[PDB]
């Protein structure tokens, strides 16, 4: 339908945040990662604040500082989505209000793992109505759960400001059903290693962490599959998944940071008392870079 | 084995009230698949044929009729797997003698066999029959989840020529396709035919092709030939039909639609529930909207 926010289509990097040794934000490194994504990966958008290991119990003051820097550095060059969930509802509202005042024009949220569908719906609709901003839902509204039902999607998509969904589990029957039932909503693939089969089911783009270093190939897959070049897209998805297979066996986030540094980006190391990367994983990351990205 | 590519119906079998085979109706279902659905092949003795609900002798009679009626007009695969390896070899030898040129076998289930035992099972059927083998992988029913390196171990056997892939794991599907470009991969999930096709599967084996095989071949061919937009529209229409089939009872609704198409599709094996008035009328509406 013509009412879709079609300008939002494309490849979004789940923005990696670098940290200093003491745990604070490496603001200079963060600006380098933003610039690398915009200028070298050529991403269509940035997805800021997704919950990972190092992201989760960081202070909201540091969450806010990441949001300020990201929109200051990106300006209006790419689309932005700010994830403001994974915290209590009143906390998520004050964060949604803050990023809205900063100028973010689209929110996303996943709920905390405390549950009933009425509580999920109220969580989303509260953020929307208290911030006045647009909202991308998650297909799985918390971690240890499963994808929502088709009629639950309808309850949420009844809200005009709930404009799309990040699809995080690869149920491709449900993905087809959601695409058919809501042609006016955006669907973003959350699974980088399944971008090609998602693209032919009509997803509007993809949100992923590997696009920080593999955004060029990802954009090629998306574009070729939508323009009658499926054989070429499949070969690039094959190459991409050789890289992803190695990234996954070597530790996803620590390997992305190592390859960023091999590309000259001051990405540091994984934060917190999160497990230190090993000498063997350092060497494997170097081999992955030489073979796939150098 | 490139000549085996394409769309295979998992052949349904009509049973009488007492569970015995309705031979007249079985020939009618075969004729409908070959002549009207225009399938490239028949997958005989699979889950869809209620294979695991019937006796060894009843399985043999289904295999006899199917190849007698189909002759060499379409490809034929005979599913001979079982928890009983001695039965699997017996059935595999029997259908090989009948003239079937390719076997399939579900992973042995119920007991928690480890992978070395699963490998012995496949290699034993191949060794004892001399026939080709397609791995039947269906974790939703068996609980057996096979790794990429485990597929590699099985695929070192030159007569294990492919896999019927029913796990909805499209990362694993892409990894198997890349690792084994010389093997056949058949999609087992009719409602995900389009995404599987663009990952390079060689065909599909499905229950809904007994009645929706025309659209299935369209999706497959269009997606391989730079018509993705058209293939998605037909997958969308197909999945409206499949969504109704699933809500109405899969086996009962396919058999009911076959009857609306003039094919005597008989009953399901007990304890499969008999179809209800509500389900009969729903099937009539699916037929009128999607297939008449």
């Amino acid at each position: 339908l013509y009412k879709k926010a079609g300008f939002m289509k494309g490849i979004y990097s789940a923005l990696m945040v670098p940290y200093n040794e003491d745990g604070s934000i490496n603001e200079k490194g963060l600006r380098e990662i933003i610039r690398y994504n915009i200028d070298k990966m050529k991403v269509d958008g940035l997805y800021v604040g997704g919950s990972t290991g190092e992201n989760f119990m960081i202070s909201t003051e540091e969450k806010k500082r990441v949001f300020e820097i990201a929109i200051d550095e990106a300006k209006d060059s790419v689309n932005l989505i700010a994830q403001v969930g994974s915290i209590n509802l009143n906390e998520a509202v004050e964060l949604g209000k803050y990023v809205t005042k900063l100028g973010y024009k689209c929110l996303s949220a996943v709920t905390p793992f405390y549950f009933d569908f009425s509580e999920i719906k109220d969580y989303y609709e509260t953020i929307v109505r208290e911030t006045g901003n647009y909202m991308i839902i998650y297909s799985i509204p918390f971690l240890t759960g499963v994808n929502m039902s088709l009629s639950q999607f309808g309850e949420l998509f009844e809200n005009e400001k709930i404009i799309g969904v990040k699809f995080t589990a690869g149920d491709f029957y449900l993905l087809e059903r959601v695409r058919k039932a809501f042609p006016d909503k955006l669907i973003f693939a959350g699974f980088d290693e399944m971008l090609l089969p998602a693209t032919v089911l009509g997803v509007d783009g993809a949100i992923g962490s590997t696009y920080n270093i593999n955004g060029i190939r990802a954009k090629q897959i998306f574009e070729l599959a939508k323009n009658s070049k499926i054989d070429e897209a499949l070969k690039i998805q094959h190459t991409t998944n050789d890289l992803i297979e190695g990234i996954l066996s070597n530790g996803l986030y620590q390997t992305i940071k190592e390859i960023l540094k091999l590309e000259g980006v001051d990405a540091g190391y994984c934060r917190k008392p999160m497990k230190k990367i090993s000498q063997k994983q350092i060497e494997f990351a170097k081999e992955l870079h030489k073979k796939f990205l150098k």
